């Protein structure tokens, strides 16, 4: 008790006061008497002794009121007093009467320190004043709270800590007006006295503050409207006061916390706006903006009905000065215009809103000519100049758009403004392109829109909103610029097409969603960001959309080895994209084209020892050094001092090869040891893994654990051949190579002096080693080592084994069948395989086991109904592909293989592959399992110790990948969490299956293969369906693919596997669509038999077994829902089989759909039209005549046909009447009706209808014409009128009638012969019966123009536009009704394109049938003008009232962009050609002509106007050329009429001497440069000044934007003017002199040629192309025609190889062309040698090598695979265009009218001056070659010419013209007899030579050719020695 307080009066004995005041009433006054003397260290201690425990009653609070004696040391005592009070709370003492008045008292001595007492009195002063209730102490507290702190010097922190104070005991007492009338009464007294002084400033402004206080508790009282009156006497001190320029701080903010209680009852605004726009006054200052501009705020929240007008017009020039570098308000003036822009009075937004896009809009003017853009595309601008001129743009721009969000903010249910959301649409043509070069207004616009267009994305008020989006996405999406917008742009996409699907047919647009998705096919590629492209393959995942997936397709398989989790995205896109569409491209060929640009450069960098590491991976098992580190070292390379910016990844592994063989080309290889070493390094890694293949051994190449290592082996052999091919490539520095390296390099040190071909030649073994992995990869070596060997038996099977296993090119597999000369039977039937009628070629292949063996047919092959679609002991083991194709779909080898076993019995060896695959399967679910166990299944029983690691060699993985899903399907039925350890097994097996498709991408490879496609996709539909049971996708959907070939093994053989099995377990809609995949293997055609039978059996009913008698199994079997096309197919497999029996019940089947809705009744008929149409029924007329006479005869075929044609009184206005029938023609009768019947109801039955109405009406009227036809009405007529006198007249009268009519100005003749005989009115009935009698002769036109317009209505379409064409203008008069009614009725309509020939028909000799020609031109011009342009403009330059009628309705619209392509065609007119220097030409002819005035200038002056005047002749053009040139266009006067003047002074008036003068003068220009024209700054400058146009279509079929580059002169021939366009890159060239007519006739019979391959191009993998040739006629002798594509010329890679020979002979040009082969034709007139041609022909072809071009192509492709696509291409492109060439007029084929692609192979041709067997009217040495078969291009294909892929390819294109020959024939009618061509008796001529050569009457006009023979005919006759030796020099048959 009192010891430890006198220990007390010492830091630490201080501190256990704290413990001992808890366990006394000595202790209150210690704290008065020790912490009162002590010092700071021990004051603030000794007030938390006593806090809490006692006792502040008496003696701990009296005590402390006299502590006077100090401040600080009271501080310390007065807090602890109220510490006390709130601590003990009894309340005994806390906020008590008037005890606490000493507190109060204390307040007084606050005012004298600083304050700093308040902070602890006045903050726990109201806590405890309850209640205890204590008001009067506020009115005492606030006399110095701011009175006294006025200008107590800072003074700073204590007015912000008086304020909080009056809210705890300021809230009750609410009668405290009083205060405010107080305060306010002395503040108007202080302001109104006296005068500017220090007096007005401190006690003025700081009573303001009381109004900032004293009203932040007072929000109660009262109120009736005395805050406007506080209000209206507040305003007034400080509007006429000041007046002063003070600081108004809390000036501002007083009615800031006084008009804020009152919202829109009443103001005083009238007093208002000038207190609030008169105080902006700049500037000053930084901090008195702020409080300056919240009024404006605080103004616009109770301005809601009453505002109008100049108030928001004082923000023109006044608040925006605000916009700068002052920091402190950049936000505070960014609040008032989202508080102007939504509230309110949508009347003041068209003002303001208005104002803001004024602004916006004339801030980019500014910008205007720092770029030079257009001005403005202003729609709502107002009249405000100001002209920045800064970088203020930017901000200006930027504030705005922020300003004008709050507009596009929910819920805004009102739009009267201008549509803010078409503001950003309807300026994007401007600030959206540079734009480039702002740059970020873009991407503050996109801003905006994508905030606008997130609250609302789409719901269809505006419509077409929803549709305008896309429509400029796309616009925005792909003009490459800066990645700061393809961020947003990609998340916008990714947003929009997520809610597009959950709408509903908005897929459907079509112009908007068919754009939509072509920028993600952009995006998905371009750039390298890993952002991108998760936003697009997953944006794109979801839709697929409606159209276009080969995009898709081509994108994907290129996107499978990013080495990023991209790759897994691709893959799960491309796993539910689509089926058979893949299978169904652009991408590849980026990848072709930077793989062939970076073998050119030759660069030499890398590496002397990095490069070492690129083939430990490939020849041995060694990592890489760690990770893949392929963009490291390809970044350690350039290093400089290209390939694009995708870098991944086959252009790095292709790259890294190349270049480790750049670096192994030179002699010491640093990677290996020496040459003689690397070699057998190199010999030793594949002769040690060739005969792998038919062995079993081990080694490093093959087992690799674990994975991914197995899968990773496959590359290794990728790597190798790619290593090797590429080492062939650049092993061929002697020769040299072509301009793809320099020749190679220099090099020409050892790689002439040593071979290495010795080695190739005896290590080819690459035959067998590489054939199993890839399939294109034996046959380079194969071709190289069958032709030098001219064994043979192993070196063959290798060959047609690896052709089988490509799918295709089975007509290339038909050259060694005819190849058999150079020293057999098994190659036809090899090749008679894919040709995938796998049921068939199963006899011929056992066929030539004998009599080498046995039968080998176990119980039969079925021959019989199967044609109606040495001992070497080497080949018996080929054979074993018999296991390959049979069995695999329709095994039967289980007695098959005991044949074998037999066989085998006898001799030795014939071995098969394993059979515990063939055993498993199929049908059974429990002998699968135990036949899985034995082989090495180690099956998981319900990675990465997968089913096997060794060896599992390459290509195996397909019999890897498809054994494992017959485990878990197996476990599917033994189960049904439980799953869960499956999906971990199919999951990883799908890494492992899509390695196949990862390969097929190295180097280059097409879509191939498809077999190990579909366990990829069928593998997914496993992983799909093990998660649930399979309620929906995948299923898989495997629907027609048009494909069409596509061998069903492993396509469809595979896919019904799985699928059957998910239909044998029931335990959704699995049951329709299986019968889809049945269907379309039924199907087959062409032509498994025997495979089209099981499917038959699984979609109706089992049958057992048939041997033929399939007929008495299915036929004449009636069926219900759903779609019976399984009827019409099992017709169709009996017409296979029987002839007659088929059309019985395809006729049968046509009675079903008679009452039914489907349109299948369509296809019935059509389809067996053709099996009725020949030849042995010749039952139809018998039959019609029976039922016209009580038909009981003969046939049930017969009584069918009857009844199922007899419905169309059941059912092209009128049928049959019959007057077209017997009576006159058509003895059948019967095909036209089944045509006609075949009319229900709407595409191909129109067609088929109109070709044999057309036909039978052509085969008619011209056999009447001859003879005659009258029927019995129309005779009976003239018979009974022609009463009283005689009908024996009428009798002859009736035959002149007949022969008259069909004969058919002309109509008149009709009665010349009417009153010749009878000569009796009765005059109307001659012209009556005239036309009756010709109504129904010219009746079967009708019904064919019927047709072909209902066929044009529902969309070949020039077939019918040929025949309509050539039936109008033959005879107008009939159909007159039918045409002029249907072909001006919207005929098709229009019928473009390639038909124009209306043009050619304008000026026709009749009238009435033009009118509607104008008509159609008139439609096809206003609907679709980019079809066809400069229609007539060029022929109203040179039927002239018709070709201003077109131009007038053509420049109807867009007058402007007419206007500009006429004076394009003026100037391409005017610069042709000039003809200011070509008067010499006219001069040029002047042999004879004026050399004969000069024999009588020596004539009459030795006798003594006829000299002088004979001369006068060449006056009128001395004169003309001189008068056509009087205006380089400013310069024309000064270097073309130069001396004009005086070179005439004395040639014109009167041995013409100044006559060479001007000719010699001109020539020395062109021989002082090549292209001596300047840029279009010439004569013509017009070009160079229209910088940009409209859509001008520059001769196609949209680029025509601004201007070409420039023009060239050509010095090779006269005169072309090769020149650019830069569209938005397209070279044309000008030819003058030269009528370019008819090269337009043969550019669209080109394309007519063209048009009818696309029925047969699907695959087709050479697809059938005459490459065409855009020309365009500009009138008389002028014409623009295109110059080149990507091609090199024939001649240059032999100019090139005469350079090399000459270097090669220079180190121990001419060549000439022309000068080489009178080199040697020397030592041996017309002449006739003759006999000497033949054999100096022999002496220069064995001097230049076979394989110039050979070597060419070979070197250009630097993947195996990519070799073989060019070389097939090229023997089809090659074939192509000799076969046309053949047939109409090629001829003269030089070396460089005659080009190749060297991209993709194809063949093109320049224009052909000599056409139409023009090369046979010279007039010099006669050529007659067919085609161009010179020795480098027999020895291009892969063997020959005969019978190589290249002669079967050209014996289908005869078949596909003769079947159409007509359509030919009938457009050269139309191409001959023209008007501008100037090809009569020359016309005739070439159409009937073309009519013979498509006719096959070439040579003999007696027999019929067939189309075999011909072909063989015109390849004999191409490549004979004799007719190629007596051919022009020029023409370089040797080359």
């Amino acid at each position: 008790s009192a010891d430890p307080d006198n220990l007390k009066y010492s830091n630490s004995a201080v501190v256990s006061r704290q413990r001992h005041d808890d366990t006394h009433a000595d202790i209150q006054n210690d704290e008065k008497g020790g912490y009162s003397v002590n010092g700071g260290s021990g004051e603030n201690t000794y007030g938390r002794k006593s806090l809490g425990q006692e006792l502040r009653v008496n003696n701990v609070t009296s005590p402390e009121f006299t502590s006077v004696q100090h401040g600080s040391r009271a501080l310390a005592t007065k807090d602890m007093r109220k510490s006390q009070e709130r601590s003990m709370s009894y309340s005994d003492e806390s906020r008590l009467s008037n005890l606490l008045r000493r507190i109060t008292r204390e307040d007084d001595r606050d005012r004298r320190l600083a304050t700093v007492k308040q902070l602890k009195e006045f903050i726990q002063q109201p806590e405890n004043k309850l209640v205890l209730v204590k008001q009067l102490d506020n009115i005492l507290a606030a006399v110095h709270d701011v009175l006294n702190e006025s200008s107590k010097l800072l003074q700073e922190l204590r007015q912000e800590g008086a304020c909080c104070l009056g809210l705890l005991c300021a809230s009750l007492s609410y009668e405290a007006e009083k205060i405010f009338k107080w305060i306010f009464s002395k503040f108007s007294s202080s302001a109104k006295d006296e005068v500017k002084l220090l007096y007005l400033c401190a006690t003025y402004k700081a009573l303001e503050t009381v109004g900032e206080k004293k009203a932040f508790s007072s929000v109660m009282q009262l109120v009736m409207t005395s805050l406007q009156s506080i209000l209206e006497n507040v305003d007034t001190p400080e509007l006429l006061c000041k007046c002063v320029k003070c600081i108004l701080l809390v000036a501002r903010c007083y009615p800031h916390i006084f008009s804020t209680n009152f919202r829109d009852t009443v103001d005083i605004l009238v007093g208002w706006h000038i207190d609030h726009t008169q105080k902006p006054s700049l500037t000053q200052q930084v901090s008195g903006w702020l409080q300056s501009l919240e009024p404006f705020w605080v103004a616009d929240l109770a301005f809601s009905t009453t505002l109008l007008g100049q108030f928001l017009e004082d923000m023109e020039a006044y608040a925006e000065d605000l916009s700068h570098v002052a920091s402190g308000e950049s936000v505070d003036e960014d609040v008032p215009p989202p508080s102007v822009s939504l509230p309110k009075l949508a009347a003041l937004l068209r003002v303001f809103s208005t104002v803001v896009r004024s602004i916006g809009e004339r801030f980019s003017p500014i910008r205007g000519p720092p770029i030079t853009e257009a001005y403005v595309t202003d729609v709502l601008y107002r009249v405000m100049r100001c002209v920045t001129a800064a970088n203020q743009v930017f901000f200006s721009e930027a504030v705005l758009t922020a300003a004008n969000e709050c507009v596009g903010v929910l819920l805004g249910s009102l739009d009267p403004s201008m549509t803010i959301h078409c503001d950003m649409v309807i300026t994007y043509g401007l600030d959206q392109l540079e734009n480039c070069q702002t740059c970020g207004t873009d991407y503050i616009i996109s801003v905006l829109n994508l905030l606008t267009l997130i609250v609302e994305q789409i719901n269809t008020v505006v419509a077409v909103a929803h549709a305008v989006y896309q429509a400029v996405l796309s616009l925005k999406n792909i003009p490459v610029l800066e990645t700061a917008y393809k961020l947003i742009l990609g998340e916008m996409t990714c947003a929009l097409n997520n809610l597009l699907h959950s709408a509903f047919k908005n897929h459907v647009f079509n112009v908007d969603n068919a754009k939509f998705v072509v920028i993600f096919d952009l995006s998905a590629l371009t750039t390298i960001g890993n952002a991108k492209n998760s936003l697009i393959g997953m944006w794109a995942l979801s839709p697929t959309v409606f159209a276009l997936l080969s995009k898709n397709l081509m994108i994907v398989h290129s996107d499978l080895a990013v080495h990023f989790p991209a790759i897994q995205y691709a893959v799960l896109y491309t796993l539910y994209s689509h089926c058979t569409r893949h299978d169904h491209n652009l991408l590849g060929i980026l990848l072709k084209k930077d793989n062939l640009n970076q073998d050119t450069r030759k660069l030499l960098m890398t590496w002397a020892l990095e490069a070492a590491v690129l083939m430990k991976k490939s020849e041995t098992y060694a990592p890489l050094f760690k990770f893949c580190k392929g963009l490291l070292a390809n970044t350690l390379v350039e290093d400089v001092n290209v390939c694009r910016v995708q870098l991944v990844h086959s252009g790095t592994r292709i790259r890294q090869a190349f270049g480790k063989l750049l670096k192994s080309i030179p002699l010491d290889v640093v990677l290996s040891n020496n040459n003689h070493t690397e070699i057998q390094e190199i010999s030793l890694a594949l002769r040690s893994h060739m005969s792998k293949a038919p062995s079993n051994t081990f080694h490093p190449q093959d087992f690799s654990d674990v994975i991914s290592f197995i899968l990773y082996g496959n590359s290794h052999r990728t790597g190798k051949d790619n290593w090797l091919e590429r080492l062939f490539y650049s092993c061929q520095r002697l020769d040299k190579r072509d301009q793809s390296t320099i020749p190679r390099n220099l090099l020409k040190t050892d790689a002439v002096l040593w071979q290495w071909a010795i080695w190739e030649a005896a290590q080819f073994t690459v035959l067998s080693k590489l054939r199993t992995p890839l399939g294109r990869a034996q046959d380079t070596f194969q071709t190289i080592e069958g032709i030098i060997r001219s064994d043979e038996g192993h070196g063959n099977n290798q060959l047609r084994l690896v052709l089988l296993l490509q799918y295709l090119e089975n007509l290339e597999k038909l050259m060694y069948n005819a190849y058999e000369g150079c020293a057999p039977k098994v190659i036809r039937t090899f090749f008679y395989t894919n040709r995938q009628t796998c049921q068939d070629w199963l006899t011929r292949i056992r066929l030539s086991i004998m009599r080498v063996g046995l039968l080998a047919g176990q119980p039969a092959v079925t021959v019989r109904h199967g044609f109606d679609l040495l001992e070497v002991t080497i080949m018996m083991v080929v054979e074993a592909l018999c296991e390959l194709h049979c069995p695999e779909a329709i095994q039967g080898i289980a007695v098959w293989s005991s044949s074998i076993v037999g066989k085998n019995l006898l001799w030795i060896n014939s071995v098969a592959q394993q059979a515990e695959g063939r055993f498993e399967k199929a049908s059974v679910e429990y002998q699968e399992h135990l036949c899985a166990m034995t082989g090495v299944d180690c099956c998981i029983s319900s990675v990465i110790n997968y089913l096997g690691n060794k060896a599992c060699e390459c290509y195996i993985s397909i019999a890897d990948w498809a054994a494992v899903q017959e485990w878990q399907n197996a476990i599917h039925d033994l189960k049904k969490p439980d799953p869960r350890e499956l999906q971990k097994s199919i999951e990883v097996q799908l890494l492992r299956s899509s390695v196949c498709l990862a390969t097929a991408l190295n180097p280059i490879e097409q879509d191939q293969k498809w077999q190990s496609i579909t366990e990829n996709v069928v593998k997914y539909l496993k992983q799909t369906s093990r998660i649930a049971i399979g309620p929906l996708r995948l299923s898989t959907l495997t629907v027609s693919q048009s494909l069409p070939v596509l061998s069903t093994l492993q396509l469809y053989c595979s896919s019904a596997l799985e699928n059957t099995v998910s239909n044998r377990l029931s335990t959704a809609l699995r049951y329709t669509m299986y019968q889809n995949q049945l269907l379309e293997k039924i199907k087959e055609q062409t032509v498994p038999i025997r495979s089209h039978l099981m499917e038959l059996g699984l979609t109706a009913a089992k049958f057992a077994r048939k041997r033929g008698n399939v007929s008495l199994a299915t036929r004449l079997l009636a069926q219900c829902s759903e779609v019976q096309l399984g009827k019409t197919t099992t017709a169709q497999d009996l017409v296979q089989h029987f002839k007659k029996l088929s059309t019985q019940g395809q006729v049968d089947e046509k009675w079903g759909p008679e009452l039914d809705i489907e349109k299948t009744k369509l296809l019935y008929t059509a389809g067996q039209s053709t099996h009725a149409m020949e030849m042995l029924s010749s039952c139809a007329i018998s039959f019609c005549k029976s039922v016209k006479a009580e038909y009981a005869v003969a046939k049930s075929i017969l009584t069918l046909a009857k009844w199922i044609q007899a419905e169309w009184k059941e059912i092209p206005r009128i049928e049959s009447e019959s007057t077209v029938h017997i009576g006159v023609g058509e003895p059948d009768f019967i095909l036209g009706q089944l045509y006609h019947l075949s009319s229900v109801q709407a595409a191909k039955s129109w067609a088929a209808l109109a070709s044999w109405a057309y036909r039978w009406g052509r085969k008619v009227v011209d056999n009447a014409s001859q003879g005659e036809g009258v029927r019995l009405l129309p005779r009976e007529k003239s018979e009974v009128q022609n009463l009283l006198p005689d009908t024996i007249t009428e009798e002859e009268k009736e035959r002149i009638y007949g022969i008259l009519g069909q004969a058919v100005e002309d109509d008149m003749v009709d009665v010349i012969w009417r009153q010749l005989i009878s000569s009796c009115t009765e005059g109307v009935i001659k012209v009556w019966r005239k036309v009756v009698d010709r109504i129904f002769s010219l009746y079967k036109l009708s019904c064919s123009a019927y047709f072909t317009f209902l066929k044009l209505n529902a969309g070949m379409i020039v077939m019918a536009t040929l025949r309509l064409l050539r039936l109008l203008v033959k005879h107008a008069g009939e159909l007159r009704q039918y045409l002029e009614h249907g072909l001006e009725t919207t005929p098709t309509a229009p019928w473009r394109g390639i038909i124009p020939q209306l043009f050619s028909r304008l000026n026709h000799p009749e009238v009435y049938v033009r009118q509607s020609i104008c008509n159609l031109l008139c439609r096809v011009a206003q609907d679709s003008p980019h079809l066809i342009l400069y229609p007539a403009i060029v022929g109203t330059i040179s039927m002239q009232d018709c070709y201003s009628k077109i131009v007038d309705k053509l420049s109807s619209a867009n007058p402007t962009m007419v206007l500009q392509v006429q004076m394009l065609v003026a100037e391409l007119r005017r610069v042709t050609v000039l003809w200011d220097e070509l008067w010499l030409g006219v001069l040029l002819q002047q042999h004879m002509y004026v050399l004969r005035r000069i024999q009588q200038l020596e004539d009459e002056v030795k006798r003594v106007e006829k000299h002088t005047a004979l001369m006068k002749p060449i006056v009128f053009a001395l004169e003309h050329v001189r008068s056509i040139t009087a205006a380089e266009k400013w310069f024309q006067d000064n270097y073309g009429d130069a001396i004009e003047n005086a070179l005439e002074k004395l040639k014109t008036p009167l041995s013409w001497i100044p006559f060479k003068e001007i000719m010699l003068s001109l020539q020395q220009r062109a021989q002082k440069r090549a292209s001596y024209i300047l840029r279009l700054e010439e004569i013509s400058p017009w070009l160079a000044a229209m910088t940009n146009t409209e859509i001008a279509l520059p001769g196609e079929v949209v680029t025509i934007h601004s201007v070409g580059g420039t023009i060239t002169i050509l010095p090779t021939k006269t005169k072309p003017k090769k020149l650019l366009f830069l569209g938005s890159s397209y070279p044309y060239l000008f030819k003058g002199l030269e009528d370019l007519h008819l090269d337009e006739r043969i550019m669209q019979f080109l394309s007519i040629v063209n048009t009818m391959f696309a029925t047969i191009n699907r695959q087709e993998t050479p697809r059938f192309h005459a490459r065409h040739y855009s020309v365009t006629p500009l009138g008389t002798r002028s014409g623009l025609i295109q110059w080149v594509d990507g091609a090199t010329p024939l001649f240059g890679l032999y100019k090139r190889w005469q350079q090399r020979e000459a270097a090669l002979q220079a180190q121990k040009i001419v060549p000439r062309p022309s000068e080489l082969y009178y080199s040697k034709i020397g030592p041996a007139r017309r002449d006739w040698p003759l006999h000497v041609m033949k054999a100096v022909l022999e002496e220069l072809m064995e001097a230049t090598p076979p394989n110039l071009l050979a070597k060419e192509l070979w070197s250009s492709c630097t993947t195996p695979d990519e070799w073989w696509r060019v070389t097939q291409s090229y023997a089809r492109s090659t074939a192509v265009m000799s076969m046309v060439g053949y047939i109409i007029g090629l001829g003269d084929r030089h070396l460089d009218n005659v080009l190749i692609d060297m991209t993709t192979g194809e063949v093109v041709h320049i224009d052909y001056n000599v056409c139409f067997e023009k090369g046979k009217s010279l007039r010099v040495p006669e050529k007659v070659p067919f085609r161009m078969t010179q020795n480098i291009e027999t020895a291009l294909g892969v063997t020959g010419v005969e019978g190589v892929f290249r002669l079967s390819c050209e014996q289908v294109l005869h078949i596909m013209r003769r079947g159409r020959e007509t359509l030919l024939t009938l457009l050269e009618a139309f191409v001959y007899d023209p008007l501008v061509d100037w090809t009569n008796s020359y016309a005739v001529s070439v159409w009937k030579r073309v009519k013979a050569k498509l006719e096959g009457r070439d040579v003999d006009p007696n027999r019929r050719m067939s189309v075999a023979e011909q072909v063989d005919y015109v390849i004999k006759e191409a490549t004979n020695l004799d007719n190629l030796a007596q051919l022009y020099e020029g023409w370089t048959a040797w080359v």
